């Protein structure tokens, strides 16, 4: 029964059997109770602060060919861009002037910057007294070491799917084994490390989602980024179905329940598939948001998926907008860098 599954989640009996049933039950009452549980666990462990991570998507050049992604190298219907290191540093400075306590640098897997230009950029931003999070994909250990020495604090590297067969199909340049080895190296080097997956990929099952949750629990990641798959018209997956918002929201809720002290963003993909999706997600376990800080005229060219919200807004709009969002949600802005605050338990 739904009531029995909630009782087991409340007692932290996180068996495969319990997680599968939670994801399989579609009862509105059960779902609402699950979201309430996750919301309460979030409030108890990580409080009411919503941590703002200002994201600068500094290049849409990519060497990889992921089947879901609009930046895949085979996509010729996309104007490619690269911000200069001076542009990136000064754009980061502007975010810090607007109150950002974490700068996130994200790109396609663009060889041009790697590793030294990134190191130089990271060193300049670290002078501003903020946390730096990188999201640059898969690189050699030596690059990750150099970036950590340069001052990088965190690394976001979504594991995408924990099914190694699906992973290899969707990401033909690499493997789940590679992705996991990247994540383990990041952890070893002392990064606060973020993983997470997409929900509703072509061929992905409920059992795969259960494996995603068990994988996250196993490795105790500091951050978990979860969003729905959104098909992009300039990719091989163009005609496939979008991920379901409510199922994806259940994955966020379960992630909070399993990893109560983790940092969990309300992802832009959630706000893209449903108007107000990020706000809902912030009320179902999430405690982080990433306002878009990519400048014009490049913001519109960073199209991992279509319809992406905030593309049409003035450059500087998203930090003020999320501060208003945080207030109308009855939440507080983060006071410090919002690093993980571990609660050791049993
Ligand atoms: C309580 C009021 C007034 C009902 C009335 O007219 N009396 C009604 C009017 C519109 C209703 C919402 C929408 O339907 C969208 C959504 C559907 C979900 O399924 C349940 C949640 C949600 C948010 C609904 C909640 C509630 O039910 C609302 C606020
Ligand atoms: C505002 C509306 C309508 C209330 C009304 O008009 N009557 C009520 C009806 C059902 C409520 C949601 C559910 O509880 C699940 C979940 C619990 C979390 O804790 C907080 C988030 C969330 C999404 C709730 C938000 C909000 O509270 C809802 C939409
Ligand atoms: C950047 C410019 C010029 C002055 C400047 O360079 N200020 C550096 C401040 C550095 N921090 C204190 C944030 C660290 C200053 C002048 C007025 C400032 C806004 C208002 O106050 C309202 C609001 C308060 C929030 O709280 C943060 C967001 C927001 C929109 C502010 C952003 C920014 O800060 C503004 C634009
Ligand atoms: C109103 C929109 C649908 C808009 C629409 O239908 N656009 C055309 C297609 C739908 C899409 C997803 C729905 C929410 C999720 O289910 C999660 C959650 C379940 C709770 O039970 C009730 C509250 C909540 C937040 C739901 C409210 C509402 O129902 C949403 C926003
Ligand atoms: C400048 C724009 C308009 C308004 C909209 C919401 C306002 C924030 C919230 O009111 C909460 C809090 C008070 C301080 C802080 C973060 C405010 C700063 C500023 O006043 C904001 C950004
Ligand atoms: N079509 C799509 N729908 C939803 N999310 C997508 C998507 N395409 C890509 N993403 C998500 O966007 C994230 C950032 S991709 C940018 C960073 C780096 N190149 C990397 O691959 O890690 C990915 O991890 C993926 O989960
Ligand atoms: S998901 Fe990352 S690595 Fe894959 S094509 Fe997109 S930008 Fe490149
Ligand atoms: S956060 Fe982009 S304008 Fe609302
Ligand atoms: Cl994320
Ligand atoms: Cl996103």
């Amino acid at each position: 029964t739904g009531r029995e599954i909630l009782e087991k989640l409340e007692r932290r009996e996180f068996t495969r059997e319990v997680l599968k049933e939670a994801l399989s039950i579609n009862d509105r009452g059960f779902n609402e109770a699950l979201f309430k549980l996750a919301d309460e666990i979030r409030r108890k462990y990580v409080g009411d602060e919503v941590h703002i991570r200002a994201i600068i998507e500094f290049s849409n050049v990519c060497r990889k060919n992921c089947l879901y992604c609009g930046l895949r190298r085979d996509n010729k219907n996309l104007k490619r861009y690269r911000m200069t290191p001076e542009e990136i540093v000064e754009r980061a400075r502007l975010a810090v002037q607007f109150g950002a306590k974490t700068i996130v640098l994200q790109s396609g897997e663009d060889p041009y910057y790697m590793p030294d230009v990134i190191s130089d950029i990271v060193k300049e931003i670290k002078k501003m007294g903020v946390a730096v999070t990188l999201s640059l994909g898969e690189w050699p250990r030596e690059y990750y070491e150099k970036w950590k020495e340069a001052g990088a604090d965190r690394y976001l590297l979504r594991h995408e799917t924990a099914n190694p067969v699906l992973h290899r199909k969707l990401r033909p340049d690499t493997s789940f084994e590679n992705r996991l080895n990247c994540l383990l190296t990041l952890k070893e080097l002392g990064y606060e490390t973020g993983a997470g997956s997409m929900v509703g990929l072509p061929g992905q099952t409920i059992d795969d989602l259960v494996d995603d949750l068990l994988f996250l629990k196993e490795h105790d990641f500091d951050m978990v980024g979860i969003g729905p798959f959104i098909p992009h018209p300039d990719t091989p997956l163009a005609n496939e179905k979008k991920g379901d918002f409510t199922l994806t929201l259940k994955m966020v809720a379960l992630t909070r329940i399993l990893l109560p002290d983790s940092n969990i963003p309300a992802t832009t993909a959630m706000g893209t598939i449903v108007p107000g999706g990020r706000e809902i997600t912030l009320r179902c376990g999430a405690n982080v948001i990433m306002p878009n800080w990519t400048p014009s005229p490049y913001r519109q060219l960073y199209q991992l998926y279509p319809g992406k919200i905030c593309v049409f807004e003035k450059d500087t709009a998203c930090i003020p907008c999320v501060m208003k969002m945080i207030e109308l949600l009855g939440r507080k802005p983060g006071r410090d860098w919002g690093g993980r605050k571990r609660v050791f338990e049993t």
